């Protein structure tokens, strides 16, 4: 199975991203944590289902976060393109937290997700490129907007492919 | 060296994409074909020297297109999200033509680029997902907007990564 987990600082748009995918429409309001979302195996050529899991610090303990990290086989670290603090925390908090707990005999791909592209005129790539170069665990990066749905489809396609295309050609 | 070639139907935005990458501003006027671009290693996403080549049917012959395909080590097939014809030509023209190359001993990764995302509120993913499924030589896909400077840095990062770190399934 593909088991996707979204982590990242509060209010970067994790839940909104998941619920925008669900309804193909931006929800004006969201709960702290979305329900688990299922993509049936019919979608991928590998005939494998996808599960999408949300994390909310307001609702969940660090013990629960660690277990979610253990269950996931691809982790989207979400930041907001208009929030430097959320980007800083990718390297000061999220990557070390995940890496400390990953199986060193294996690989857990990470995807850097820059949400709220609808708010800004310029790219976050210049800022996140040095993070990419440092951590080969990061499989790819994407900028998107839950508000207008742009690149949301790509986001979860990339996450699936990080698991289903995990080696070379 | 990463050697990128942009192909695709007329007016999908190949030249505008390249010039928006260079200038970080959308050119309201573009020539038919950008001049060949050579970018130093330490200013590119993957830290390797990068060449970017533009194709223009009015400016170049079929022989020159054939030469450019053999020289590239990643090809971005550009379509316009609001032009179904430019999408149909991805499979009817561009992929077969690329597979006419003579030296097939090395994989030539492809990237599907849906430009002009500023014009529409829907994704082209449903349309191009069947293409991705049928043609495993396609490494990834991206939707961008030269006009709004969206996902242009991503596009060229994806292109470099296809050369240096191509991907594939666990089992064939
Ligand atoms: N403009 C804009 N606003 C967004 C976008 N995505 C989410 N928001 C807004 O950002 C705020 C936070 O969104 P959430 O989905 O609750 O973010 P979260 O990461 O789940 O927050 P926590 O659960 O507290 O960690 C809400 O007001 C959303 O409406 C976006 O893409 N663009
Ligand atoms: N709205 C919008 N228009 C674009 C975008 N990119 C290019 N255009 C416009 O599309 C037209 C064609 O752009 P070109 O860059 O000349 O496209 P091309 O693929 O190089 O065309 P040929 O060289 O003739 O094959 C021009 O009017 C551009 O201004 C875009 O991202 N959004
Ligand atoms: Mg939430
Ligand atoms: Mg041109």
């Amino acid at each position: 199975d593909v088991r996707i987990l979204l982590v990242g600082e509060p209010r970067v748009g994790k839940t909104s991203l998941i619920m925008s995918l669900v309804s193909e429409e931006f929800p004006e309001e969201v709960p702290p944590r979305a329900e688990e979302i299922t993509i049936p195996a019919d979608v991928t050529p590998e005939r494998v289902p996808t599960h999408i899991v949300d994390y909310s610090e307001a609702e969940q303990s660090d013990e629960q976060l660690h277990q979610e990290i253990s269950q996931a086989n691809v982790i989207c670290i979400v930041y907001a393109v208009n929030n430097k603090h959320s980007i800083d925390k990718v390297t000061s908090r999220w990557i070390p937290l995940i890496n400390e707990r990953t199986d060193k005999d294996s690989r857990l791909p990470l995807i850097l997700v820059g949400n709220k592209s609808d708010l800004v005129e310029y790219s976050s790539m210049e800022t996140i490129l040095p993070i990419m170069n440092q951590y080969t665990e990061i499989e790819t990066c994407v900028e998107c907007s839950a508000k207008n749905l742009k690149n949301i489809s790509e986001l979860f396609y990339y996450a699936q492919k990080a698991v289903l295309h995990p080696t070379g050609p």
